[PDB]
């Protein structure tokens, strides 16, 4: 009797109560508490030390709490605790224990789930402070932490960084970070309002695996100068990657700073992603430094149907070394992308590309080892003033990279700037099917739409093809003398090239190397014998000693005679070909001919 | 004692009933009802006046109660609803207020989300009427609407349209309206049995971001010869999209009426579908009429991997105007779609098409300004009785569209009917690339394969290559008299060509022109000088004057003699070339030449 | 009063205490028993027979208790059971009923869903046996089973099959065969540790439809010599498929006879997932032997976003016939996948390919109709030690297939191995754009590129572009003179080709044939006569009566005279130019050639 209300009243009442699954019979006799038991919130650990329920709001700090529910489901083996909607749970100090190393505010544990339906957060005890609120490290150094492995987070909750700037350059911020991470999962989340590194990070150093960013969105994540630099998902662990997920900036340092994602690991991936106000899209780099958990070789790497409104660059690829290291990137695909460059200033930001392959982070351009990509199927747009974009810009030594079936329209094609670096470029491919667009047709005073800036080239394939005319050009491709070419072919297709005074440059000759294969327009002027009948015409110059075979673009408005339809050289350079006279005498004609050497 | 007995039995009973979390000493002391009030569902709200449960069915009508339950989650900031598994909720009813003017059933409230697990069916109150099933909107004007945010619906679930057909073709119906709508989205549900003008729409006239529906299905959401129009997603507002959904219909009429998605703001996209049965694929459209929250171009436009069996078009595109705003559309992206016309007699649907550059809704032609378009990597298939199939019809002006690299099956590959409209087309990109197959071939007879029915052509490249014969076809490629062309290429590989009487015609020999770029092949009369040793070869006719070079495409079957390999042309339009008689005499021939100009 | 604490303590004790949501006035006034009957677990019939909960673990079996949740459930109208986290479940015993007749364990049912949170494990009962773990047949016969609608299996939770090997190879194992399937899908879960032929079946022999896999994770599932076959996901009904799963196997038994996934009907897909470890990618199959539910036809087929290491073949193609039913695979899309072949010796696993056109399950290569097939930007890689690795390898005949906008990187392009089959091949096109890569340039001694071991070619398209040398190859591209060559288009581009012996090589001089299409560079020694003037040099050989324009593609070293820039051909099969001697006398020289016939 005096016991029984005692008891129902207590905090064990519930299990005194006896359940039964819809009265049916054949179902377990439980307590409500069991059935209660299944599920768990914050509101299990939100409580003083009398265990009265604390309710949250900017002045309590509920790091402890939440803490305390981690911990205590870790204890039976996992399980997922929701962080109740219609609520913001305020976090106001740094954790402790391993992840103090790492200005960790919450500690991660294996199996333990958060359901984020509310909202998280970050008190003013933060401003100007460095911290990362979800660390799944369990050791201030990351070589000597142990796994996290099946932790997911997901939910239509939002972790919301407060706003605060950074206070310092070196310091560092993140949202999540797995750690050395093994299945585990962000589904849902809005990460927003904040200066941050990072909003996610996975894996360590090679080590994780299985490790997704799926539908989440990513606003405001980039606020002040003091922000050294910014990458909103970095994926250093193999067999993981983002998709369907949604990223913007607003402020101005984010269009100097900011990349969406850096994939640094092998079979990593990121797809079907729209981004909006970044610097750049995504990095493929092998990094040396952290070739640890997985080898040195960055492979299977993809970036597909993504949507970028970006101010620099929207895949750059790396590759370094340490003194004990040699990191390798092959094997990567670029395809179904859709870029422009959003309206800026030339020069404005860093220099606007599709695909730049970059020195590494201390400027080394002679340490990369970069091959088999294949960048196919892209669009690619930059309004018309702005000079600096590209294609590729082709700033470091490459390998190889292969372009199919892209539509590129912007300023260069191909460009690596004079003077700076001089890369060595093996197995450039740029196929016949990539469209070159008409955008920045008429400002192109001075620019060769292929600026060969390099220090050699070999194995390589240029075709050349316009869409449209731009006679303010200066060439459709050059290359300079100090750069040079072997065993390749460059060609420029005649269509929309008539009135182009230069087409295909070679400013040390170097098409007259022998298994160098071109072809490309000139104009160029002949006189013939006065012989009636079958006449020889030659060229007035002697530059065509590389010259295999020549034929003519332009009509003949004469009745009397013909020039030859088709060329041949001499040794001294000459072109020569076997017209027809009618009636006698020396003719003289200029006549478009497209050269060709071994093709 | 009475008190306590009384207490537990009362509806605050639970709240009496002590809980601590398995019974751990450092959790909340709770009472049950504190853990009963995590969740919540329509049970909880599904009462009479005096609070007794109402079992839902046909005869019952579930509004109220579903609205009292949004509504007070909604007062609590929030929070997710489950709609129970294993009943059907029937409405019956008109919602009132802020929804009455979009013929609204339920209001939805921002950050409260719809777990919908059982069935959502429509009682016969609706038949032969106008319905909007959840609505965003707050107010009958949507100019005067607040916002929603935040709202979700998803689950394993079913809304149901009771299978009732429109009254009158003037009437609207909608599932889901998330109106103004912030972060709003559909997972999971089935739609089906319906009658309806829409089933989702994400956003109001640019006013909305961030809205999806991903892994819905919708099924036979058409019926009746008087339903006026469908599209079963309309997409209004940015940063939103649809994937990885199922599109089904088996009515005549939706062969004929019904879209999957329309795509009607930038950052927008349609991706990894599935649609069966359907007059369309996807509209990727700038109203200006809707141009108030976003803009008035529509750019960033993606549409891909999605496979479908349509009876009219698969992409359709357009851009208009009101007298104050000009509507444009550009950047955009059709790749990796597998599509095919179904079985069907010709003319019996909408023409069929891959893309369509449509007129506006009034059926102008001069308004569009659309450019800035990559159709790639997709494949297209119509059954070879299918007259009225094309890769493009061409029938509102355009600023430009490149095809790289598809698989094109059907009857046409460029179309525009002669008579209709007189597009303006600049900027029409078709790659050698694409490859156009031979289910149409011996059903060409009177028939163009690229029919260039337009008023100009400007900018251009057609690059035609057959894999196979079709001797029925009129041409592979013909200009009218009344179609300007300029500043274009125009080539006709010859491969399967060597029996065609046409290649490409231009029938007001427009390939003159000095900036149009041209080749293809054609059977030439020759007859030579009587000298023996080298010798003139001329053209007996003499329309030839806009030719550069042309080559042999026959041997010469001859000893005594051969016609020259290559020929250039004279004055009065005769080619001209040199042979070579081994004896003397005149020769006649008759040669298939490759004719070129300019290339 | 004594009454009252008894009912408390009942079973019917929970259905006394009232409680009403959040004290709100305006809900339903229920009691804790009804909030409770919401949710579901397995805990609700983990109990014994006098109700008393049992434990789960390795001594315990708990399949009659989750059959027992299922089965009353579903007597509900369906719902979601929970299957605990922070448990393991085992399973330790067979199914009764029709499941028997496909050693069942667990029996599926309609709209009942499982949400699994923990972990399923098979006890060692099932070592050495034959098991299905989940069924959603109701019939021994499959013929006569009903349907399973409405199930979806989803979690953070696992499947673990126990690592026990097959006893014998004809028996079968699986985990999900879902049955006469409609609306059912797996989501999320992890499958590992074992020795099965499937993990997940969908559909029966076209019964079924919009079966999905997501998200799901499937490792190591083949362990052992005995086990004779392995797909992980086999799709068999339409509008079904796989997307962003994860596929790893270690074993050596793999790498020979694992295939990640099979799709058999139409409308079905493959995307966005990764594969490691297996000998094969996807098998994309019409069976006639499975054709009784959704017709003979297999179209709407895709292969998309993919990222592979496999030891074989990433896709393999195939259509066969029954005694009264014909199989046919048409409209297939293959794009965006990345593929490469595993480090491991030539010859040491099923012969590497990107694409493979296999004969039927009896090794007939005569009974395939397959055609309109679509592969367009993809990326394929096998290390250079690796002969046996071909782009396509093409066993059985073959009716279509169109490769566009490819990069290549393998020993072979096209093979089949010579003596074997004999397949007939239509409307084979290897359009330009395919890029073929060098790393296996020098490994090429006795072998040709594009090696056309076939009966007959018709229809087909071969255009041989190189992007660095490999003077090691025979050639380019081989006919033997068995195969029948008609209707083609065969050329093979100068570019990196100047210093070998053999491009293109017609061992039956099929390259003659009426409408046959052909370019390739040869060395051609001719001799002038000994006239002053234009002069006619002819070849020395007569084996050209087929060519009708050749040009040069050697430059000329001589002052006084030069070559012919063009040649024809006469009846005696030598080729005929006129050249130049500006002084006379007779000229011999050997100059490289681009032969040319009707192109
Ligand atoms: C913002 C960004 O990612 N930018 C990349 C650039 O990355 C390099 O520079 C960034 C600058 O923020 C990182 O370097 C900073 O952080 C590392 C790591 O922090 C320490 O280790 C972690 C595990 C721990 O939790 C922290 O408390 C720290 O102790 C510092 O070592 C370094 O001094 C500091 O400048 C980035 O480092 C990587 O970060 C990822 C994600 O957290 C870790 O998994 C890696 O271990 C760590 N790498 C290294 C080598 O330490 C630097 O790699 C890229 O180099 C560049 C090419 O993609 O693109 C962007 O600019
Ligand atoms: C079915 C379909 O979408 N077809 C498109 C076509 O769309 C135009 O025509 C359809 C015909 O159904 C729509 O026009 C009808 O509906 C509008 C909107 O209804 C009113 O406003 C909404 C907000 C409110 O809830 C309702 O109660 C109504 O008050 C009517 O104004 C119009 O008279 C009627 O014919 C479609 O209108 C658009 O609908 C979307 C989705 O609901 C709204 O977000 C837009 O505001 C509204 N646009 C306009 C201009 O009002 C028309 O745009 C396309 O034009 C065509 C090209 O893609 O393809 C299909 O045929
Ligand atoms: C492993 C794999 O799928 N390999 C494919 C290959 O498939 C053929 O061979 C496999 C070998 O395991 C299957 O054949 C075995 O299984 C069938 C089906 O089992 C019976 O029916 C099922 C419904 C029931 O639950 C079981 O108890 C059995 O009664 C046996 O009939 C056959 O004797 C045995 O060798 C595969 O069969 C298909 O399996 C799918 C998935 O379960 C079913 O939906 C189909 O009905 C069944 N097909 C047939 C014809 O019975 C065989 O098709 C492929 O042929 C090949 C080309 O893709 O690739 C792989 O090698
Ligand atoms: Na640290
Ligand atoms: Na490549
Ligand atoms: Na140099
Ligand atoms: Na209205
Ligand atoms: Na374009
Ligand atoms: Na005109
Ligand atoms: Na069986
Ligand atoms: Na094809
Ligand atoms: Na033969």
């Amino acid at each position: 009797p005096d016991q029984f209300r005692a008891i129902i009243e207590s905090p064990e009442g519930a299990g005194h109560v006896g359940y039964q699954y819809r009265r049916n019979t054949g179902s377990t006799m439980r307590m409500v508490s069991d059935v209660l038991d299944e599920r768990v919130s914050l509101w299990d650990f939100h409580c003083d030390p009398s265990g009265n329920v604390i309710q949250p709001g900017p002045n309590v700090d509920s790091r402890q709490y939440l803490q305390a529910a981690i911990d205590y489901v870790s204890s039976n083996g996992g399980g997922t605790i929701t962080i109740p909607a219609g609520y913001t749970w305020y976090l106001g100090s740094y954790g402790v224990g391993g992840i103090a190393g790492h200005s960790g505010i919450i500690q991660l544990r294996s199996n333990v789930n958060l359901n984020i339906e509310g909202r998280i957060h970050l008190s003013p005890f933060f401003d100007l402070k460095p911290f990362q609120v979800f660390v799944g490290f369990d050791n201030g150094d990351p070589a000597s932490s142990g796994n996290l492995e099946n932790c997911h987070i997901y939910g239509h909750g939002v972790v919301d960084f407060g706003g605060y700037e950074f206070g310092a350059s070196s310091q560092l911020r993140n949202g999540v970070a797995f750690g050395r991470s093994y299945n585990c999962s962000v589904t849902g989340i809005t990460f927003q309002n904040g200066d941050v590194t990072w909003a996610i990070t996975l894996g360590w150093n090679g080590y994780g695996s299985n490790c997704y960013v799926r539908k989440c969105r990513f606003i405001n994540l980039v606020n002040s100068s003091v922000n050294a630099n910014h990458s909103t998902v970095y994926v250093n662990c193999p067999y993981s990657g983002v998709e369907s997920c949604y990223f913007s900036m607003s402020s101005s340092f984010a269009r100097n700073i900011a990349c969406s994602v850096a994939l640094h690991q092998h079979d990593t991936f990121y797809r079907g992603s729209t981004v909006n106000g970044y610097c750049r899209g995504a990095y493929v780099v092998m990094h040396a430094a952290e070739a640890a958990g997985a080898g040195s070789y960055a492979y299977n790497m993809q970036v597909e149907n993504n949507i970028a409104v970006i101010y620099g660059q929207f895949v750059i690829l790396g590759s370094d070394v340490t003194a004990t290291v040699s990191g390798h990137l092959n094997d990567v695909i670029v395809s179904g992308n859709i870029v422009s460059i959003g309206e800026r200033a030339a020069f404005s930001a860093p220099f606007g590309a599709f695909i730049d392959i970059g020195p590494d982070n201390s400027g080394a351009s002679n340490v990369q080892d970069i091959q088999r990509v294949l960048v196919t199927g892209n669009s690619f747009y930059a309004p018309a003033n702005i000079t600096d974009s590209a294609a590729i810009t082709l700033r470091a030594n490459l390998n190889g990279c292969t372009f199919i079936a892209n539509n590129f329209d912007c300023r260069y094609m191909v460009y690596n700037a004079p003077g700076t670096t001089s890369p060595v470029v093996q197995n450039l491919v740029w196929d016949k099917s990539n469209v070159i667009g008409g955008t920045h047709a008429n400002q192109r005073a001075g620019q060769n739409l292929f600026d060969m800036q390099f220090a050699s080239v070999v194995n390589s394939t240029i075709e050349v093809q316009l869409s449209c005319e731009d006679l303010s050009m200066f060439s459709c491709i050059l290359f300079p003398a100090s750069c040079q070419l072997s065993y390749s072919k460059i060609t420029v297709d005649s269509a929309w090239t008539k009135s182009m005074s230069n087409t295909a440059v070679f400013e040390g000759n170097q098409q007259a190397g022998a298994n160098v294969y071109v072809s490309y327009p000139a104009t160029v002027n002949l006189t013939s014998y006065n012989t009636q009948g079958a006449v020889p015409f030659f060229s007035t110059d002697t530059n065509y000693a590389w010259v295999t075979s020549a034929y003519s673009l332009s009509i003949n408005e004469n009745l009397d005679f013909s020039p030859p339809a088709t060329y041949t050289n001499k040794a001294n350079g000459q072109l020569v070909g076997v017209g027809y006279n009618e009636i006698g005498g020396v003719r003289s004609v200029s006549v478009r001919l497209m050269l060709q050497r071994q093709v």
